[PDB]
């Protein structure tokens, strides 16, 4: 009787389903969540009279529709379009080279193009509809404002380390963006994989190739699967003897099946539409005092700042510089980010040993954490690397039968180091990880695993006759703080010939190493790491209570209320009688 | 009149089938239980104005349709997609090879590997309709609640191991996952199983392979079952002859029989919607203080160190390391996990024999556990190898009729060596398995079995004339605390050329012995071990009541009232009139 | 007006017919009993909207399809599937090579493959439409909860052995497990039986024998059954010869008949929906102090032990040791069990003969029972081989016409021997046996019996002439306490060449008896030996009545009320009033 049910028994339309407002993944071309509140309480329509629209939306009518004849050759995948998030993907920002390559339409593409040697070609019959923006003026949604309170709160009780993780936590659920405007339409691919030396020779002769690229996709709607095609004449018999895959999809409309004309499917598109484009702006825009009046003015300025470091350090991650170019050697295959590391000699490292020791600052008592963190030789110069502190909880029981439980926390700091007639490697292994050596978490044969970092294995042989099979050369650790000394005989890379990995993310810090195996580059594409980075804090900061808020630059001062009511600002004669009772 | 039904009478649309919120087993890909409330009040439905959703669920609408036109070639069985569960089974964890590897579709898929020494392809018609998704703010159901508040108490009255006990019914009713998105759709799957060596001699034409495989699945769904084929030309003619097998299954949609359009599969595709893809998250994820309101702070954090140890131990039973490479000689078909066992010599090993001792420590009277818990030696250096209490409860009845009934317990523990001219070997079985030199739970001829770990035999002759057809070699025991010094002439392995396997799991600590036989090795797969990995408490523990809880480092107290009513906080007040009357 | 009809008037809908919660017995694969309360009170649906289910059930729908078009070949009946309980019988457990086997579909198929040296080959069309899985939280129903309460009474009593026959009145009538989880579907298979001798010339062409048989299946369901058929071309012609049997069975949907269209055959299965596979849990499993909450704590794990004995009896009897290949010599039909007692050599064993004596204890008056428990030798060194107590009751009548009866009892403890110029051996037959020397309860010609057992006959002669046609050899009794000390010339077992056969179970324990026939191992296959393995007790213990239960390890205590009331927690002032009464 309220909301859409409302507005949908009087008026007895549909409801218009490509809406904006939400939020949206950029690595991930996904979207979650609604950042904006959408209502219906005026019962707006398109001014069709066709659908049912929100209050705070417009529409305008395109009513365009595309039908190309050619199909166009992308050869690269670096350069990707994307064909429904294109307008979103290339936005400029410092992550454009990182935007949408962890999508599922990414990860097929370049997949059958290094596998195979190939080249793509697509063809398209697009079709757009409508396009549906939001007005400047508009309200944040219920549940996405109580939890930008939560994150304000954590920050002004003096609770850092909370407040980070539920600032991860909120593009775990939002994204990183939020689309402002999409595209109601419905489109028709077909897309093929060439051999790439079938190009090669038709240089002059490229157009004769799409040409027919485009003439087999209207056969394949047109007609039905079997052969009354009219395409086979001259080069559609090596066409279809150098494609290595093919597959058409329609993303919008009724369902795909060889042999139904494209009059028949044009006509299903009404009521099924679907975003075939869509644009936006990221999270951290819409977190201004315009939006929340109700926290102070500098308040709302340190909360975006907040969740504009969480969602820089989601594409900090992610991001595996390497090289690229296909041809040449060394190439890497999880590389997604060009380095300048192809064609790059290589020069052979040994490394003595690696070593950790632990001090045990404050949890003398009941908790023994300086055995495990500890690990000394088997058998130069060492380098510290990193200043990890690792803090435990346990629990007494005081017993009286009635009893009483405290909870302390155990503080062991630990430090890990490594030498720059010498131990041999076997590759690493982790708890989010496994060793490629072996496919699976185990040091080969004649290889014992020792730790380094609390949490991963290094697979490590002293012989010279045996373990010589699985060996593989060394080129040296670094960290988001200290680069390592063997690039440039300091910079944060690999030397030449040598590929990073990544390796126990601990605390907003990520450390490197760099091998030369060729074995560790290939496999699968490695899927996205998603936030939190950071496990839950044990709550060990006590809560600070702040009640007035002011800024010395132009004299403005809120003062919080009793009760907890909210944050009014701050009259001349009130905060006269404030500071001293605080002061 | 409430709940679905009153929302159904007023629409009179059908529900959407196809939600998440339940739990998820992703070690066999089954969901199980219901995680998450849902409620049908406010008679939402999909903007579509077609199925009925939840309150606290979103769709978003996809409507695409893919169709591919050629096979997909996947050779080994280590990286293993799933067609239904894929972005679950590849989240970011310790135990990543080993997710999926104990459902029907992977299970059988090894087997046509092995056995046929064959390579699969698969061709699909997918079709993905929407996204469901749940809010972020959410709440836990009704019967999930009372569970966790369960572990709770029997921690905070001084039980552990039956805290423990709890955890672990919790991991076998609800999984290890809680899924938070699933995508609505249909399938159509079609898989053969092709000889490997038709692969290695057309390695230039892998494409012509791929693309006659695509061509019979589009003959076998549009034509009728007799003859009537567009693809017997040239190489449908060994396709046939090199296969080994052969399945066309639907996911979702009418069901499939040889003989129907396509243009019919797809227009029977709505009101039959399953979930064909899916993602989600770690079940103690969504144990913290924002979901349980009740609970204070720091006792929530121990509920959930309890049930992620829980499901830790899960994964660490049900994985199996050993040698994979097929073609190589001491390879094992049990093992899902690869060792770098592969390739490796052997050396022979004398043992002496085992030998088994027990305490009595307080059961002395009425019950005589000394007697069956000892083993002497029939006929090197011994290793102790456990240290392990046996505890068992009897009856009084003192009689006065009336009478009354005491239960008491009886400990007894034991010791089981083994010694580092010799007893050979001729197996062991259990209580939860058997004598593979057998098939059945017996030692072979001229051998005596001897009990070792209270539950198991140990297959022994002393001789060497007659028990020297079912003699094996024996490469020695090790726990999950002592590892065997046998390996490296320390870590807890086998040696080389030998294979290990599980034995007597014993209150979260499995042993292991390795073998060389490949007669063990071979069989049928093993089905997946499910938790509880403990018997039940005696109850032995006595309640100790806890009423203030409190931690020191942020001065936060929790103060437990009379009648058990709630945890409320604890004012400054009160607590100082508390802790007197505790201590 | 209430339960199901009236959810079935409002809604007008079926009810799915294949729930789970009832017993299952897992040696004959039958279901019995109903262990779990199952209540329509919400008037829920399948959310179809479909189907109406019981308020604790929740289902998952699956809407899937197999279709094979390879049979598959399981040559050993010793690893056996099953199709319809595959689930369930492959558990891990001590008897999982017992489980399924005494089920129709086991012992036919045992006996196609023996009688004609053959293996099998199945083909299957599967079609699985829902999953039907109970809740955690679940009640037990009405009159499965009244017979635990009578187990429970007899325990409290101090009448053991009425408690024990009590819970084998359980195991009959509620099986040995609970189902948990069903998969509601319709199958549809053929089964056919090659000759051996087929598959060993066709190793390389395996893969066209069974291509052929899954050709085969599909003309036989899409033709009618006059000769319209596509498969006669080279290999149909001796896989039609070489074939020994054939049968096609459907287990859902509508009644199978040879010509039906596949797609005429999967429109029928809607509303004819049947278990296809399903899984389950023990019956002692669902015994613990939280489905019964009234009785006291460990009272329950008392009556949880005395079924958990009772089910592990059944498993015991039934067990069928023996040889197991087939082409070997010694071949034991009967044996469901290996034991390695293939390939063994004989030694024959001369027997003085067998006697029994009785002690006639207390009935010394009006009833003689010491003149047929007395056997004396008919003509070494003899062995006690069993302590048995015989009990008889019967009936004074004191007159006075008024008069009155009192019931005694009559002990008489009985011993029977046998010695390890000899007496021959004819075979036995019992009062559940017959000799199958005669397929008859007599001896043959020449031939006398003598009691052994109080139950059996002994087929005895003393000739060298002409009772030396039936004269079989002899190999040694033992029990279930005492091995023969033939075998390791101690172990309970025969020696090499012979076989053992049940006879006389005497309260929970069985003696056996080696043979070497020929003429005792075949024939038909045996039934399941069903509980009750005692006959019912005399009532002669006195009932001894309890009122206060407790634990001395956490100090709780139950006290009974008066009336009967229930048992209730022991308050620390009540039960120190109630024991100076008591003691
Ligand atoms: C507010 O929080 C900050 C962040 O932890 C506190 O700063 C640290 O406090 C510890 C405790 O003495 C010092 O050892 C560190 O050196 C401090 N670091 C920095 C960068 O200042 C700060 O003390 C807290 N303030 C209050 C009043 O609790
Ligand atoms: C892949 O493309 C190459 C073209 O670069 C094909 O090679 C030509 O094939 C035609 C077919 O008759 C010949 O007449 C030409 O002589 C070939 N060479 C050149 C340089 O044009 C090749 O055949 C294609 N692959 C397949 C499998 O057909
Ligand atoms: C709380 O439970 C723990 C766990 O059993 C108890 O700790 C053990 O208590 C026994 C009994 O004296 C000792 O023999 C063990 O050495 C203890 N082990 C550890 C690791 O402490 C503890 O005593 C219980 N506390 C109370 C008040 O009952
Ligand atoms: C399995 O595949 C092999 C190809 O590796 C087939 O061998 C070829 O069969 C064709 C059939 O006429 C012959 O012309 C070729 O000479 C064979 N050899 C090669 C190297 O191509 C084999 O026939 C297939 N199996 C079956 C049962 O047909
Ligand atoms: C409770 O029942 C048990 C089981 O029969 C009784 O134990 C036996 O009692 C007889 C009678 O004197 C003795 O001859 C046996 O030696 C006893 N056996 C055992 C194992 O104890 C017991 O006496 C009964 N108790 C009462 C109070 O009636
Ligand atoms: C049972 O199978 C055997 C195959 O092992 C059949 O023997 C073959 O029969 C064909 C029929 O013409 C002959 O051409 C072959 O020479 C036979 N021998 C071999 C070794 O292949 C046998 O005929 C089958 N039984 C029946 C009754 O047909």
């Amino acid at each position: 009787e309220v909301g859409v049910q409302k507005c949908k028994n009087a008026l007895k339309l549909p409801v218009l389903e490509v809406l904006p407002g939400g939020g949206w993944d950029n690595l991930r071309n996904v979207d979650m969540g609604r950042v904006m509140e959408l209502t219906y309480s005026n019962c707006r329509t398109t001014e069709d009279g066709q659908y049912i629209i929100p209050d705070e939306i417009f529409t305008i009518p395109q009513k365009q529709s595309n039908l190309e004849m050619n199909s166009e050759i992308l050869e690269s995948w670096a350069n990707y379009q994307s064909s429904t998030s294109y307008s979103i993907n290339t936005e400029l920002s410092l992550f454009s080279k990182v935007n949408g390559k962890f999508s599922t339409e990414f990860q097929r593409m370049k997949t059958l193009q290094v596998k195979d040697q190939a080249i793509t070609t697509r063809v398209q019959v697009r079709n757009l509809v409508y396009t549906v923006k939001i007005n400047p003026t508009l309200e944040l949604s219920s549940g996405f404002r109580k939890e930008l309170l939560d994150i304000s709160d954590r920050l002004e009780n003096n609770q850092t380390r909370m407040a980070t993780y539920l600032a991860e936590l909120l593009v775990l659920n939002y994204g990183t963006h939020v689309t402002t405007s999409v595209d109601a339409g419905a489109a028709l691919i077909q897309e093929d994989h060439l051999r790439a030396s079938f190009l090669q020779d038709s240089q002059s002769s490229r157009s004769a190739v799409t040409a027919s690229a485009g003439l087999a996709f209207q056969n394949t709607v047109n007609f039905k699967f079997e052969e009354n095609y009219t395409s086979q004449n001259v080069l559609t018999k090596s066409y279809l003897s150098n494609r290595t895959n093919s597959r058409v999809q329609s993303i919008g409309g009724v369902p795909f099946y060889p042999g139904i004309t494209l009059q028949a499917w044009q006509q299903g598109i009404t009521n099924h539409l679907v975003a075939i484009d869509r644009s936006g702006l990221p999270l951290h825009f819409f977190i201004n005092p315009n939006m929340l009046p109700d926290l102070p003015g500098p308040l709302v300025k340190k909360v975006s700042k907040t969740v504009e470091t969480a969602v820089k350090r989601y594409y900090t991650f992610n991001t595996y510089p390497g090289c690229t170019d296909l041809n040449s050697p060394n190439f890497n295959f999880q590389a997604n980010t060009d380095d300048g590391s192809c064609e790059g000699k290589m020069t052979n490292f040994s490394f003595g040993g690696v070593y950790q020791e632990c001090t045990q600052l404050s949890g003398n008592r009941d908790v023994l954490l300086c055995q495990k963190l500890e690990q000394k030789n088997p058998l130069y110069s060492p380098v510290h690397l990193l200043s990890q502190i690792h803090e435990e909880g346990y629990n007494h029981l005081e017993c009286h039968t009635v009893c009483e439980d405290v909870f302390q926390v155990a503080k062991a700091e630990f430090r890990a180091f490594w030498c720059v007639s010498g131990l041999l490697f076997g590759g690493l292994f982790s708890s989010k990880s496994i060793n490629p050596m072996t496919n699976a978490q185990s040091c080969p044969a004649g290889y014992f695993p020792l730790r380094l970092f609390e949490n991963l294995k290094v697979c490590v042989s002293q012989d010279y006759e045996l373990g010589s099979r699985f060996a593989v050369p060394f080129g040296g650790f670094f960290s988001c703080t200290v680069g390592n000394p063997l690039v440039d005989p300091s910079l944060k890379k690999c030397p030449g010939g040598f590929s990073q990995h990544p390796a126990l993310i601990s605390d907003g810090c990520q450390v490197s190493y760099c091998v030369k195996s060729g074995l560790f580059t290939g496999g699968s594409l490695p899927p996205a790491r998603l936030p939190p980075f950071t496990r839950p804090p044990l709550m060990s900061q006590a809560a600070t209570n702040t009640v007035i808020v002011t800024n010395s630059e132009n004299a403005r001062s809120w003062i919080k209320d009793s009760q907890t009511h909210q944050w009014r600002l701050g009259e001349p004669i009130e905060l006269r009688r404030a500071m001293n009772v605080i002061h």
